[PDB]
């Protein structure tokens, strides 16, 4: 029956797996401190509102091709060094949520300090809360960090706030949950019934969303790749996934988002028809470029044969320019759709 601190008094603070403030990256007027259980049931289906309003990220490729919705849960799949953390930073910095809650389940405190240092110089620092857990902590504590972060996000949602929740990473959470399961005498192969420790995973993921009577939690879950069974099951639970390919990262393209292998399952629900047409036209161009790349690698492309290939070839530079984005820069929706319009025209 673990309870945790919640409230506006936590804004700008760093919280450990015990629900204790241990550091601050910002100080605010408000000192509101309340207490809530870390284990709450997910909203009833009748309490959930439909995902129909866009959650703008300020990131061109996302806002155009992978448009998120308020209350959506999005997966961020990447191998080590694909820029998952930096993408989190961009999502925080260039979106427009009322409050950001970060749940860091890490293995070293050096990573935690990196995020704390990022927050200390962020323009969103007065509306952020960081919950952390390192390898120095037990598996129980590391799991609770995810519950604490979610519970804090839920209070703000009840208040009517537009909340963005980040869990980095689900893999490390799932790792700890498996060891917590051993303590209770469970393995993934042989589980307990009626309650399994492993079932705290889908229950954790169902808590975000938009409430009819309240605000919303739009959640981003980071998943480590090597494509283990865990990664494919969370892919089935969430409302879409953003895939960071190591190969695009090696080529110097940042963010290394493979839009052709990424999807937002509420995309058609949150953008209008003219957007939809432009997105479909751009994806067709990406697909055409990717086949031209193979032709080039096969040594079957000489300029001047096929007017179509040459047209696609000359579009590669303007396409790569649209996809690329300085991590310090953010784009409005109007700027993004204007840019993608020039790319396909």
């Amino acid at each position: 029956f673990l309870h945790t601190q919640v409230g506006r008094g936590l804004l700008g603070a760093v919280v450990n797996p015990l629900g204790e403030v241990t550091d601050k990256f910002a100080v605010t007027d408000n000192s509101e401190i309340l207490y809530r259980p870390v284990d709450n049931a997910p909203p009833l289906y009748s309490e959930r509102a439909a995902i129909e309003k866009p959650f703008l990220t300020g990131i061109k490729v996302i806002d155009s091709l992978l448009t998120c919705g308020e209350g959506q849960r999005m997966g961020i799949f990447a191998s080590a060094g694909c820029g998952a953390t930096f993408l989190m930073n961009m999502l925080i910095e260039h979106s427009g949520a009322d409050i950001y809650v970060i749940g860091l389940i890490g293995e070293r405190g050096r990573e935690v300090t990196e995020t704390v240092d990022y927050l200390k110089n962020s323009e969103k620092k007065s509306r952020c809360v960081l919950v952390y857990a390192t390898s120095d902590y037990s598996s129980v504590d590391r799991c609770n960090a995810a519950y604490i972060a979610t519970a804090i996000a839920e209070f703000f949602r009840t208040e009517g706030h537009k909340v963005a929740l980040f869990i980095d990473s689900l893999t490390r959470y799932a790792r700890a949950l498996r060891d917590v399961a051993l303590a209770a005498g469970e393995s993934p192969a042989r589980r307990g019934y009626p309650v399994s420790v492993f079932d705290s995973l889908p229950r954790l993921l169902e808590r975000p969303g938009k409430l009819k009577a309240g605000g919303s939690i739009t959640a981003f879950y980071t998943v480590l790749l090597e494509a283990d069974p865990l990664a494919e099951e969370v892919r089935s639970i969430l409302d879409g996934h953003i895939y960071l390919s190591r190969n695009l990262a090696q080529k110097g393209q940042f963010p290394a988002i493979d839009s052709l292998k990424s999807i937002s399952r509420v995309f058609t629900q949150v953008v209008d028809e003219k957007h939809r047409i432009m997105a479909a036209a751009f994806r067709e161009l990406l697909s055409e470029i990717e086949e031209l790349r193979t032709i080039i690698d096969f040594g079957e492309y000489k300029p001047g044969e096929n007017a179509s290939q040459d047209k696609i070839y000359n579009k590669i530079s303007v396409v790569e320019s649209f996809l690329k984005q300085d991590y310090r820069l953010g784009f409005t929706y109007e700027q993004t759709m204007e840019l993608i319009g020039e790319t396909i025209r």
